[PDB]
Parts: C-alpha cells; sequence; structure tokens
C-alpha cells in the first residue's frame, strides 16, 4: 500500500530558496512553485520518478518509456492513477506527485480547434515531473516539509537521506531557433477592429488578445527569476528547467483547486499600485470596485466561472462566497471574487480541467466561440501563455495557477506575452498600450538581470 511518508523540520525561508538553487544547479530536470508573497507553500521539485511530455496526439512517460496515442492529459491520469495514495491530513496539500503545465493548446483536446495560428515555438501540450520525494516549505509554520513514498524502517532512512541533502552546507553558485513574426501595432488594432465586428454581430461579449515580444537571451533565466521574485511577487510563481526550455512564471492568479470534494476559482478583477497609508488603498481599491464598466465585465467572467465548475459540481453547490474583495500584498492590490463547487462523484482531474481551462478571464464569454477567434486572429500559438502551472496529487487534490507574467525562454529568445480585454466600445491604439505596459514587469526584469552580470 503506497503512501507518503514525512518529516517536518525548523527551517527560514532564504535558507529553503538558497539551499533550493545550490541543489538545482546539478539537476537537468526541476521545478520551484514559489509563494513569493502571498501564499502558504513553497514547493521543491529536485529529483523525478517520471518525466511525461504529450504533444500532437502522442504522450511519453519515462519512468522504462511508455508511450499512447490521444488526449495526453488522459493518457497521463491512466498512469498516474495506478500511484495513487489516501491523503495523509498532517503533511501539506501537496504531498507528492505531477508538478509541470498545461499548455494553452491543451484545449485542442477539448473543442474543436482550426490550425490557423503557427506552432514556432514547440511547447509541450502538457509537460510534467512527477515527485516521490518533495520538500515542501509551510511560511506560516516556518518548517520544511521531507516527504517520500513507502510500500517504516525503509521509511526513515529515506527521510534522514532527504533531511541531510537540506542541511548539508554546499558552496555559493558560480542554438538559435526560426521563430515566426509576433504582431504589428497595426495587426493587433486591426484584430481589435475584427473582434467589436464579432461583438457587434452577437456572436462574443469580450476577447483577451494578446501580443508576443521576445528578445535574445544573455543571462541564466534562473537570475531573470530572482531578478522578478524581489521586484514582482506574486503568490503562483514558477521556475520550471529542462534542458530544452525554461519557464519564468510571476503569475498572482489561480484557475483552480481541489481539496477533498471542494472546487474553487479566484478571478482576479483588475489589480493597482497600493498607496501609503489603509485610507488610500480604501480609496484606490473603492476606485476599481466602484467602476461600473468593470465590475459588468468581471461579473460576465464570475458568471462563466460559475458555468464552468457547474459541469462538474452538484446541481445547485456552484456559490460566489467571495465578490470583488480586496487581496492586498507587496506594492499591489488585487480585486478578487471565490467561486466554490462541491466535485460530484465520478468526475475525475481530468474532467475538471476540461471544465474549466483554458480560464474565462484569459479567454473571453462565451468560451468556446472565443477561443475560435483568438485562433483565427493571433499569429502565433500561445504555447504556455493563459495555460496553467501547478501540481496533480497522488492523492487527487490538484491545484492551478494561470500563466500570465511569465517569460518562456527557448532557442536562445526570452518571450514575452501579454493581452487586453476587447469590449464592444474598445479603441484599437488603448487597448495597444494596456497590453504593452502588462509586459513591464518582464521587460524589466529581463533588464536589470543584464545589468546586474555587466557588473565587475
Ligand atoms: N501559492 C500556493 C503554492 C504555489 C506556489 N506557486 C504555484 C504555482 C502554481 C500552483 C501553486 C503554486 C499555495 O500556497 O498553496
Ligand atoms: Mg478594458
Amino acid at each position: 500500500q503506497r503512501r507518503p511518508a514525512g518529516k517536518k523540520i525548523p527551517f527560514q525561508k532564504d535558507s529553503f530558496l538558497q539551499q533550493f538553487e545550490k541543489l538545482a544547479q546539478s539537476r537537468k530536470h526541476h521545478v520551484l512553485l514559489e509563494s513569493a508573497r502571498g501564499g502558504r507553500y513553497s514547493i521543491a521539485g529536485l529529483d523525478p520518478i517520471a518525466t511525461v511530455k504529450g504533444k500532437d496526439g502522442i504522450t511519453t512517460i519515462k519512468h522504462e518509456m511508455l508511450f499512447k496515442e490521444g488526449d495526453p492529459l488522459r493518457a497521463f491520469h491512466s498512469w498516474f492513477k495506478t500511484l495513487e495514495t489516501e491523503t495523509n491530513h498532517e503533511f501539506p496539500d501537496f504531498q507528492g506527485g505531477a508538478i509541470g503545465f498545461l499548455s494553452y493548446d491543451y484545449a485542442r483536446y477539448i473543442e474543436n480547434f482550426k490550425m490557423l495560428s503557427l506552432d514556432d515555438l514547440e511547447t509541450p501540450d502538457i509537460y510534467f515531473l512527477v515527485f516521490d520525494d518533495i520538500a515542501v516549505y509551510d511560511h506560516q509554520e516556518e518548517s520544511l516539509w521531507l516527504i517520500t513514498h513507502v510500500n517504516q524502517e525503509t521509511a526513515d532512512v529515506k527521510l534522514s537521506e532527504l533531511e541531510q541533502m537540506w542541511l548539508t552546507e554546499l558552496p555559493a553558485v558560480t542554438t538559435a531557433g526560426s521563430f515566426a513574426a509576433p504582431f504589428t501595432e497595426d495587426g493587433f488594432s486591426q484584430a481589435v477592429e475584427k473582434i467589436k465586428q464579432y461583438i457587434a454581430s452577437g456572436d462574443v461579449f469580450q476577447v483577451n488578445l494578446s501580443i508576443r515580444q521576445s528578445q535574445s537571451l544573455s543571462v541564466h533565466p534562473y537570475q531573470i527569476y530572482k531578478t522578478l521574485r524581489e521586484v514582482n511577487p506574486s503568490p503562483y510563481m514558477a521556475y520550471l528547467e529542462t534542458p530544452d526550455f525554461q519557464i519564468i512564471c510571476g503569475s498572482p492568479e489561480l484557475l483552480v483547486s481541489k481539496k477533498g470534494k471542494l472546487l474553487e476559482t479566484r478571478p482576479i478583477a483588475g489589480t493597482r499600485s497600493r498607496g501609503k497609508t489603509n485610507e488610500e488603498d480604501e480609496a484606490l481599491a473603492n476606485e476599481l470596485i466602484h467602476n461600473e464598466k468593470e465590475r459588468a465585465e468581471h461579473v460576465m467572467l464570475v458568471d462563466l466561472e460559475r458555468n464552468d465548475l457547474g459541469r462538474v459540481s452538484r446541481y445547485g453547490s456552484v456559490r460566489v462566497n467571495e465578490f470583488m474583495a480586496i487581496e492586498k500584498y507587496s506594492h499591489v492590490m488585487h480585486i478578487v471574487s471565490n467561486v466554490q463547487g462541491e466535485l460530484q462523484d465520478g468526475y475525475d482531474a481530468v474532467d475538471i480541467i476540461h471544465a474549466v481551462f483554458p480560464g474565462g478571464t484569459i479567454t473571453g464569454a462565451p468560451k468556446v466561440r472565443t477561443m475560435e477567434i483568438i485562433e483565427e486572429l493571433e499569429p502565433t500559438r500561445r504555447g504556455l501563455y493563459t495555460g496553467s502551472i501547478g501540481w496533480f496529487g497522488y492523492n487527487h487534490d490538484l491545484q492551478f495557477n494561470i500563466v500570465i507574467r511569465t517569460i518562456y525562454a527557448t532557442g536562445g529568445q526570452a518571450f514575452m506575452q501579454s493581452g487586453a480585454g476587447v469590449v464592444i466600445d474598445s479603441v484599437p491604439k488603448h487597448e495597444y498600450k494596456e497590453s504593452f505596459k502588462k509586459a513591464f514587469a518582464m521587460q524589466r526584469a529581463l533588464e536589470l538581470s543584464e545589468e546586474e552580470t555587466k557588473i565587475r
């Protein structure tokens, strides 16, 4: 009977993140999910027991090498189910399993897509590193959980080996691809005009339209991640490294979580610079909350999320338990809603993803038509952008973010993507400036990291 076994040790955040970095430089495949500013857990994935890669109807699991045709997440889950475990309520939400991503283009197994946009990045549709051995930092308790899988004798030997690896002193740290043209300002602006025609003709109400920027990669991706983490920390940050791509994720948005039968999504209405006093934050938050246009856009997407959770929840169980609540941390304020449902029996991880992915807040309403319009207008596949990073538990819990504020590093480039909610009265130029301003945190992280390596 497979089960997690765990030991909790006192540990400081700085020590965890510093020891992670030094252990990680010897692992060709690794991942960090970090609560940089407002979450509870940071999860270190150093030594995978398996890697799962799904692209264009083929999944490979290297555990041995298994492969299967079809829906990659369905293939993953039929293998992953064999390693399932019972929850140990003493351990963190993540107590072992798969960490990685669903590409936006996993949506091509959920709905019928045309093949119009260029796949120039070659992003996997799904990519998971699977862990029997993990380290989970609890920010609340200042403890490190060391977790391994057994079946009591071999348990504590494995846990004492993990404890030694995390406590042993280590020294201080020390192929050009061919890519398509992103949108021009004119290209973007004409696609805005096309969306407005589709809204006027009743096809859609709102569409997230996005633009990709790229620059030469001259610094190690983990250096870029440390800069983004210092300047724009968020609760759903992630660093993922493989030999062929690296992910630098600064996301503050949850797509979906499952804790037992409880399903949760948290759509963000908008984000704002904090003031200097609480009275100033109240007034600056109220300006977003009291905006009738913004409120109505948000009500539309909350309703979309309810109909999404509705597809796998017990009828009449879907509720909005928080509506345009204020989430403050570091220099930033989020206006955010919380939608909940009770998972109906028979529905699994794959059914939940098909219901909620990709998120309503980075597509539009209604979602299926909106994705057809996005695929028709955008010159490139989104790949990881507005996909989801997260974890599937052996115990059938899960937690996925939305990939925004993210650098995808491949083939000598750093790719940055951002968008804007196009509505019936959108001004093309204003929506183009909005999407360009949203890439500022990534542009700055890259610029700060490069200048940092010039210091001699
Ligand atoms: N913030 C999450 C953990 C986490 C960090 N980064 C993530 C990225 C994706 C999913 C989860 C996470 C928590 O405290 O529970
Ligand atoms: Mg707008």
